[PDB]
């Protein structure tokens, strides 16, 4: 019905082989391997991220899509790549972050990256039930993604319920991942929040082709119907490929180490 429905229901028609090479054609990556040297030999200093999270936040801060500042709060932070990248922006001061754990839930890594000591992350806290609190920037970054578009739709629409507690405390930066835009109830969703908190609808490129997720922030504008169907144009335009380049590989960056006041 919608162009984002088409892409899922050919996406769940792909085979397995097709599925491997569509998934990261034409996408941003970023170099996971110092990352997964140090976090075997106890490197907590060498400022590689914990996570790809990391490179797709900075994506956002450095053209202006959020600009975090104060006190942020990070929802399902994870390993805590969002947490760790803000605590080194100059304007952030003070770092939360929630996430589920348990089993087969991320725990938050400890890391020694510039401005831990910012850092407090706390798991054991599913957020649906954890009341709101006062923040200037605020993170959201959940959502599992699910071969049905109906159980995303659900998901996504819950994570808008709950954030929505958290956006009326005041905070005016915010970065919350949508990870189903395409379906109607969340676009009309979308429109209802984005009146009442501004902001629009991005797509990361180092997202990968086999999700539609975009991201809430509080410096895009426009309309958002629109920018989730021409996100959905490009990913169709990519299952229809003869000539597969793969994915545009780059560095991360470095995150650095010490102690900020
Ligand atoms: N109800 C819930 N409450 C709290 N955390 C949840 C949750 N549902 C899912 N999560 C957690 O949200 C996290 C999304 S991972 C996001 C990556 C992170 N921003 C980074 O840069 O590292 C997952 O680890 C998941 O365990």
């Amino acid at each position: 019905r919608t162009l984002g429905e088409q892409w899922k229901e050919k996406l769940n028609g792909l085979s397995k082989e097709d599925f491997l090479k569509y998934r990261k054609e034409a996408i941003t990556e970023v170099d996971r391997s110092a990352a997964r040297k140090a976090r075997r030999d106890g490197n907590k200093t060498g400022g590689h991220p914990v996570s790809r999270g990391s490179a797709k936040l900075r994506w956002m801060v450095e053209r202006q899509f959020v600009k975090p500042i104060g006190k942020v709060v990070d929802l399902g932070c994870g390993r805590g790549g969002w947490s760790y990248y803000a605590a080194t922006l100059k304007g952030v001061q003070e770092v939360r972050g929630y996430t589920k754990g348990g089993p087969g839930h991320e725990e938050p890594m400890l890391m020694q990256s510039y401005g831990w000591n910012l850092v407090t992350m706390k798991s054991g806290v599913d957020v649906y039930y954890k009341p709101s609190e006062p923040c200037d920037t605020l993170f959201c970054d959940i959502g599992e993604s699910s071969s049905s578009a109906e159980v995303e739709e659900q998901r996504t629409l819950r994570i808008l319920e709950m954030v929505s507690d958290w956006l009326q405390r005041g905070p005016r930066e915010f970065c919350i991942k949508v990870l189903c835009p395409y379906m109607p109830r969340v676009m009309e969703r979308l429109e209802v929040l984005q009146r009442r908190y501004g902001g629009g609808l991005v797509r990361v490129p180092l997202s990968r082709n086999s999700n539609h997720e975009m991201y809430w922030v509080s410096g895009a504008a426009g309309n958002i119907v629109h920018a989730v169907n021409m996100t959905s144009q490009v990913l169709i335009g990519r299952m229809e490929k003869r000539t597969w380049h793969g994915p545009k590989y780059e560095e991360d960056v470095n995150l650095g180490s010490g102690t900020r006041a």
